[PDB]
């Protein structure tokens, strides 16, 4: 995997070319482990999200796109973990499912996934904006970020917070039209295409620890 | 809509021919109330579910794949609703959501979905069987079906019972390229293109009505 990712650079360059990116409001690709999901995620800013970055993840990737919170933000919002004894085989921290309480119709559109994601991510939101269940998927993501828990969700928030943008992000796993989930081969292939930096959790922890960088 | 229907046939061939397709194992598009959501639904029967028929869910649909059960099914899996206090403007009854225990890896993938759908629908399932959360997501259909509820939930579980076949079906919303959602024209034409019957909630609740069909 390490020589396909050199064209895309070493793990520092690899992981500046992807905070680059999110402050343009591009999308990236994250890879976890090899050992662990080896799935790429599309990622994107919360702050620049679009409707049709919404509808190219739809379109491209599993469908269930999910919103990756501070366990701060999580708290405001009044979003408990949808199970409480999460059995799932990483502990995937989503909530119960919300969806705008206003401003949006049957909540599964492009524009109203946004619109929901929006809603959300607002630092001044209040419990009372989201209705539940819905169409949006939050993740809590735990403190310390990839160097507490390396899944994508940390990685998102990392993201964000390491290129200055608002602690909140999309992510949905890139699928191939076949309906099996890209490997990394797929995964370059699709962030040449779409013009999108491919970066993965052990660049991102490499790169953390190295700047002594907390968040 | 009455008239882009009439090409699908009156009401009645409208069902007929809906059921005789999921007696073939094919999918149909299911509308309900142009007052409700006014979306269509891709359907089909969880008995002959494959792999080839998830993966045209995901990339044509909102990618939500949405797993029909009866009560009696969902009460066996332990399947509590995901919120007590269900604010959404329908009233889905979204369960938590489940993966396969068994037999998967990340649960995304077209086949891993099929493999969860036919774990869970399985008439001898136990809750073990299933973790919770994941990437399947059931719906309980209230009791007396579309005469009871107009949700495409129970049109589609009334549609299994009304063919004949196990009473667990999978939905999920037709979504056109850019994001929105399709619309009864573009629904006929995915259901010319991919030779699926078209019918909605109403051709059902008449025909129920009319063949004094309890379920
Ligand atoms: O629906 C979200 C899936 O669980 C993905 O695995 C997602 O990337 C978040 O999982 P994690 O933070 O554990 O990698
Ligand atoms: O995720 C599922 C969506 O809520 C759809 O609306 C689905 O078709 C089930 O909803 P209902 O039974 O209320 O039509
Ligand atoms: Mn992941
Ligand atoms: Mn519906």
């Amino acid at each position: 995997q390490s020589s396909l990712l050199a064209e895309f650079g070493d793990p520092i360059t690899r992981v500046e070319n992807a905070l680059q990116a999110l402050r343009e409001g591009r999308g990236v690709l994250l890879l976890d482990d090899e050992d662990r999901e080896n799935e790429g995620d599309i990622i994107y800013a919360v702050e620049s999200l679009t409707t049709a970055q919404m509808a190219l993840m739809i379109r491209e990737c599993s469908g269930i796109v999910c919103l990756c919170l501070t366990e701060a933000q999580a708290d405001r919002l009044a979003l408990p973990p949808m199970v409480v004894n999460n059995n799932s085989a990483n502990q995937t921290a989503f909530t119960v499912s919300i969806e705008a309480k206003h401003g949006v119709t049957t909540g599964v559109s492009a524009q109203d996934r946004v619109t929901t994601i929006k809603t959300a991510a607002n630092p001044q939101a209040k419990p009372e904006d989201l209705a539940r269940p819905g169409h949006v998927f939050p993740l809590r993501a735990r403190a310390g970020g990839v160097l507490a828990r390396r899944g994508h969700t940390e990685g998102t928030v990392d993201l964000m917070q390491m290129a200055g943008l608002q602690p909140a992000g999309v992510l949905c796993e890139l699928t191939n039209p076949d309906g099996s989930m890209a490997k990394t081969p797929e995964i370059i292939e699709f962030g040449k295409l779409h013009n999108m930096p491919v970066l993965t959790i052990e660049d991102m922890v490499q790169y953390r620890i190295q700047f002594d960088l907390k968040l």
